[PDB]
């Protein structure tokens, strides 16, 4: 299909910046439909690391335009960080990178907004990043806030950011007790990069329409993942926008029906960072094992990431939800050196009852307990592994099961962070 | 295809309820994907009437296991309101109706909110329904809302409650300067209506996987229409969801790739209620007509209702964000009797240029005026017409232009409310 759409199965931290940049290779354009700078989508091409936030992951591709769809809070601080950073090591970002006037703004308050908020849940606190992306998205189902669009009159612009920073600050300092954030710094620094990003503003949905009927090769890439939904995830620890496949379409503007090939990422094994519900979470040295070995650690925070065995019923959901039609499985050399290796096959319900089914909103997942099918683990090394006869038959049987387990196919698997060490047994595009 | 996705293709009112409730027939599930109770969709069997507001359409209708998906804000008073109002005309509500445990709740605070927000814009109102939609919206996307499933534990909920009405009366009483709504009054209503809505709560996303597998014929229905998204709707004169059929996977849990046939509703003329752009606008005797024919009052506020020729630019927009299969014409009888007719064939920039597509934002609207292509009305009668024989060659051609301009299928023609005045020139269920 020409219309492929790459997302995180699990709690997002699966691998989709390498997948991207992986894939990219023939692609026109790579979209980002939601997220914001609270990602961390790590490439590595021949060594060289680069962590993208904000950026699409095909920012480092001559041939690929990049953009940054209708459904993404930017934030414009962290464009123009990423830029300069990019712009020191070669890449044009600015001949590469389009964005929608319809991007939501994220500002000075939003970020203060983010933390207040968080604090004032003392012990039920989010996890949240602290990136203003919850309240962004707030402002925006409100009517109240700032989109890209709005710099188009910066008269106009100013009257309307004072107006509702007037509004945030009341809160910030009468009812959190927090400083107020200054409208005339957030108004100097935001009229500081306003032409830029103008300058990058086009017609998305238009323009992917006409991709479309030409039948050029789009990416949309997500950021987070299915768990973390606002609708279908482990609410309220959840981020605030929709990461299954249908936010592909409202954050774009692509018609729901050109969609393609959905391609889902998954990790060999689960992580979640941040506050909420995880059964298959381990705190045992196998646990610890994953964590050193996976290098499980927030990219944009650096926040120590939970770890767990794979659970087959957190990803049945995802799989039903985003419709997906293969699977690429990432890191499963981190499963080297172990004996034995687990999969949720089910959980166990508090009143005693087996479901395939996972629960709902965070509460839901109370007493609920997993139920195994241990697997003979392999000691052979799996890094770099290009191909599956190198595979060995425990790693292959391994991906068979979860195969059948899930009834989605393990269309590529990655065996290392450089985009060479995979195998696409099955190319989306293709098929 | 099976799974058919009925929405709006202008500004909402161009008669939904009447086509759900028509081509529901088939149907086994008919699923609301966003809004509330803002809607008023009106249904007319043998004459007799109808007025839908967060219920769907296939309510009326003993095969049809009606559906509330997660992407509604559901409010417990209006939701008890409709039933009562159905099952004393014979409708067993609760035997028919499934809602998602998912869906956010909307309480009096909202609408509080809802209004002092409203009047807080003084002249820049938007006109919204005053229905506590936008703040129930904002609520969840800051995953600080209640959603169904918190009845699930009472005591819980009580706490929860407290904690954000708490939260929203400092803002109510001293930022507004409005009353306070009363924490345990709001309590009360909602406790007494919990076990209801609990009973009716089913996996919605999980349970149209079931019927997909199947075969069953799924209608999903929109509500508003697709100049009030909030995302590619005219930006802060919209509603606080996705009216666009990306909204359909996202509030129902539905695989993106599982869509079938997306049906267009088309009012043969346009409409407007609300502040807002709107090029084709009429303030003349044909605008009034038009009104007085159309009977054009809003059917949940009860709102005159403004109006205009037909844009087929904004139409055009709508074409390519729902990825269109046809179009169902609606109200074409209301044009009987003018002498000459006009659609929108472009607009007619501020700067000078000429351009077939819409702008963005509701600012970016300023100065467009519209350029239109005038044909001959008709004098003859379209009421009640089931077949194009009867339509006059002039209707006829109006028809067809509009399709040659969209490049999309005039499939169903309506030319009087009731069920039976209409013309399936291709079923979507079938083509
Ligand atoms: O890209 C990400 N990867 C993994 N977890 C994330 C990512 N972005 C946000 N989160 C989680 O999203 C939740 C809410 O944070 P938000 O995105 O800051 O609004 C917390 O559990 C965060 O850790
Ligand atoms: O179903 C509807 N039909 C027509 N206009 C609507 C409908 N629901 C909401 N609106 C418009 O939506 C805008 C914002 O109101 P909201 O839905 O109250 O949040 C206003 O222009 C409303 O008139
Ligand atoms: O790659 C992104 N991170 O793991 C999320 C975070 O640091 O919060
Ligand atoms: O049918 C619904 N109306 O026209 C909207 C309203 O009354 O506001």
């Amino acid at each position: 299909g020409n219309n492929v759409v790459v997302l995180g199965t699990q709690w997002g931290d699966e691998g989709k910046g390498k997948i991207v940049d992986l894939l990219t290779e023939r692609a026109k354009y790579v979209v980002r439909y939601q997220g914001g700078h609270n990602a961390g989508h790590t490439l590595v091409i021949n060594g060289e690391k680069t962590v993208l936030h904000l950026i699409p992951s095909g920012i480092l591709r001559e041939n690929v335009t990049s953009i940054i769809g209708n459904g993404v809070v930017l934030s414009p601080a962290a464009l123009m960080k990423e830029m300069k950073e990019l712009e020191d090591r070669g890449i044009p970002v600015r001949e590469r990178l389009l964005l929608s006037e319809a991007c939501p703004l994220i500002l000075d308050y939003h970020v203060a907004l983010d933390n207040a908020r968080e604090k004032a849940r003392g012990a039920k606190a989010i996890g949240t990043t602290g990136r203003g992306i919850g309240p962004a998205y707030e402002d925006k189902v409100a009517r109240r806030g700032l989109r890209v669009g709005d710099l188009f009159d910066k008269e106009t612009f100013a009257e309307k950011l004072k107006e509702v920073m007037e509004y945030h600050n009341f809160q910030l300092v009468n009812y959190y007790k927090a400083e107020a954030v200054d409208y005339q710094k957030v108004l100097d620094d935001t009229m500081a990069v306003a032409d830029i990003l103008t300058s990058m503003v086009v017609d998305v949905s238009d323009l992917l329409d006409q991709a479309r009927q030409r039948g050029d090769f789009v990416m949309f890439e997500g950021a987070q993942g299915t768990l973390l939904d606002i609708d279908h995830g482990t609410y309220p620890y959840v981020t605030s926008s929709n990461t299954t496949a249908g936010g592909v379409a409202t954050g774009s503007g692509l018609g729901p029906r050109y969609v393609d090939y959905v391609l889902g990422i998954l990790k060999a094994y689960s992580t979640r960072v941040g506050a909420g519900p995880f059964p298959t979470e381990l705190f045992d040295e196998t646990g610890e094992f994953l964590c050193k070995q996976g290098n499980e650690f927030g990219a944009t925070t650096g926040r120590r990431r939970r770890t767990g065995w794979l659970d087959t019923v957190a990803v049945r959901r995802a799989v039903q939800l985003n419709s997906l039609s293969g699977f690429c499985l990432t890191k499963l050399d981190v499963l080297d050196g172990l004996k034995e290796v687990k999969l949720c096959v089910a959980y166990r319900m508090p009143d005693g009852r087996e479901v395939t089914t996972t629960p709902l909103a965070a509460d839901d997942w109370k007493g609920v307990e997993p139920i195994y099918e241990t697997m003979p683990g392999w000691s052979e090394s799996t890094f770099g592994v290009k191909d599956r006869s190198g595979l060995p038959q425990a790693a292959l049987n391994y991906i068979k099961r979860i195969e059948e387990l899930t009834g989605v196919p393990i269309d590529i698997i990655s065996t290392g962070p450089d985009r060479t060490e995979t195998m696409i047994l099955r190319d989306p595009f293709d098929a």
